[PDB]
């Protein structure tokens, strides 16, 4: 019928895995968005090539893990789990041996196969919606449903796209670009409307329909997060303070920046990677209610704080992780705001020391709700003062802005500059692993890391660490990476990416022994980040620009 069935995008992606130009992938898939016509077949499309399922600010999530999967293969194909596990070590990827375990399966009971987008949408929706006693048991019965009706090549990219990786080598960036070339609008302009809707099938919809003068028409929207504007290291505080002449100075945070929105009948927080954030914060969220104007969108930053003095930030990530009634007991929060994007309507497009005003009257400071301090200055000596006050409060540096510089959702320019005593932590993607020895040959030992090329999503190898982990991180770590082995060569493994953790360094070297072009010198495990996807690990932009800091 007229319905996108899966087989044809599954086909279509298959032909982009031989294709390693970016600039051919992104015509080959402009030339596909073009020709459909049914508005949600666009939408699913566009999210279904960058492996995703749903934006991650929305609530819904489905929740199936790699085990899940292999229940469901078992199921359709008759081949017991311990062999569909040595398939996937032998091919390297689990889309793979699904492919193979439908076509043996096909060949011996035919059926007609073949599944409609619009199933696979309706089958992951309902999925998402499970909750409870006998909620993962029904999950099996509708991927093992879906997995009987579908071709090889459907089984292949519906166990990539549950994995999140594709493997097309097709990111972000071919994604706006293709979209930009499909539907003739500036690749900008694309890209300015996924900073404030935070959903690039959103975003191509509105291409379709309305072209280039509908996308610079999109507006903020309050519950609606917006990626935020971010800083660079400033190199010291000096030059930073000369870039500028004037200019506006605050603390920087030790803690974990949110945005807040309302309303003002709901209150709604997004994380810095725009996880919803809102339920797990009950105390903030109150003390939002009663201490905040309704109608805006804030940026701020959340810290932990215990008898009066100041917590470090994994503590309210703890929180953000989650009976949360006892966490508000253990963990207390207060919020800091520093700016506002949204005052009933988008307010972005002014100047900062305009913003600051719209910032100043709209919250009322309490004991959990207060403003960032706020300096304007062109004294270098002033500046070091706030920089060494903020340190002896416990808190890391400061934040260097240009007082007429407008936000810029998205952005890593210079018009903001963090200057703080400590180094960059960077997150990174672990991709492979080595095995202990002797007694420790039950745990993996070392680790393999890895920084995103945000344009094909491919994972560039940055270094190894192997030091700052106690035992019981290795049990643990061990035990959440067993499943995802997809090559071992000896004491070699190589994972399904998912997992990213934060990671200390001394330095950054150019080097050739990586196809990033870079490694790590004495990388240090500090710890596993959950609240991080793969596709929020560093760059290799910012790699390159920490790099060049460096001198």
């Amino acid at each position: 019928g007229s319905h996108m069935l899966f087989a044809e995008f599954a086909e279509f992606c298959e032909r982009l895995e031989k294709i390693s130009s970016t600039l051919e992938l992104t015509a080959r898939i402009a030339a596909f968005l073009q020709k459909i016509e049914d508005e949600r077949d666009l939408y699913d499309v566009v999210l279904f090539i960058t492996g995703k399922v749903y934006p991650p600010w929305d609530e819904r999530e489905l929740g199936v893990g790699i085990g899940l999967l292999y229940e469901a293969l078992e199921n359709v194909s008759g081949v017991k789990r311990s062999e569909i596990e040595s398939m996937i070590r032998e091919y390297g990827d689990l889309g793979l041996v699904a492919e193979q375990l439908i076509k043996k399966k096909k060949m011996t009971t035919l059926a007609f196969e073949e599944l409609t987008v619009r199933k696979v949408r309706e089958t992951f929706d309902e999925i998402a919606s499970l909750t409870g006693e006998g909620s993962m048991k029904r999950k099996i019965m509708l991927l093992t449903g879906l997995y009987g009706l579908a071709t090889p090549l459907e089984a292949r990219y519906l166990t990539r796209l549950i994995l999140n990786e594709m493997r097309l080598g097709v990111g972000e960036g071919i994604m706006r670009d293709a979209i930009a070339r499909a539907f003739r609008a500036d690749p900008e302009t694309v890209e300015r409307a996924y900073m404030i809707t935070n959903d690039l099938g959103r975003v191509a919809v509105v291409a379709k329909k309305e072209g280039e003068e509908g996308l610079r028409k999109m507006k903020i929207e309050i519950h609606i997060p917006v990626r935020m504007m971010l800083a660079q290291v400033a190199e010291s505080l000096e030059s930073a303070v000369r870039e500028m002449r004037t200019a506006a100075v605050e603390w920087k945070f030790d803690g974990s920046r949110v945005q807040v929105h309302w309303d003002g009948s709901r209150v709604t927080i997004y994380s810095r990677r725009l996880e919803n954030v809102t339920n797990a914060l009950p105390d903030i969220v109150e003390e939002i209610k009663k201490s905040v104007k309704p109608g805006v969108i804030l940026d701020g930053e959340v810290i932990a704080v215990k008898e009066g003095k100041p917590m470090p930030f994994q503590h309210v990530l703890r929180r953000f992780r989650r009976d949360v009634a006892k966490m508000v007991e253990k963990i207390p929060l207060e919020a800091h705001f520093f700016d506002i994007l949204y005052h009933d309507g988008e307010c972005i497009d002014l100047p900062l020391r305009e913003r600051r005003k719209l910032l100043e009257s709209a919250v009322n400071e309490s004991e959990k709700i207060k403003l960032a301090k706020q300096i304007v200055t062109d004294s270098v000596d002033e500046v070091r003062k706030m920089y060494d006050e903020a340190i002896s409060a416990g808190h890391e540096g400061v934040m260097i802005k240009l007082p007429s510089s407008p936000y810029i959702p998205g952005k890593r320019g210079k018009n903001w500059l963090k200057v703080k005593a400590i180094m960059e932590t960077l997150d990174l993607v672990v991709v492979g692993g080595e095995w202990g020895e002797g007694k420790r040959s039950h745990w993996l030992s070392s680790f393999e890391l890895a920084c995103l090329d945000p344009v094909t999503g491919k994972l560039l190898k940055v270094g190894r660490v192997a030091t700052g982990f106690t035992e019981e991180d290795l049990e643990e770590l061990t035990e959440m990476f067993r499943p995802l082995i997809v090559s071992q060569q000896g004491k070699k493994v190589e994972f399904i990416p998912k997992y990213v953790f934060e990671v200390a360094y001394q330095e950054i070297q150019k080097s050739p022994k990586y196809e990033s072009g870079y490694a790590l010198r004495f990388p240090r495990f500090v710890r596993l980040r959950d609240d991080k996807d793969v596709d929020e690990a560093d760059t290799i932009e910012r790699v390159e620009n920490l790099y060049k800091l460096q001198f």
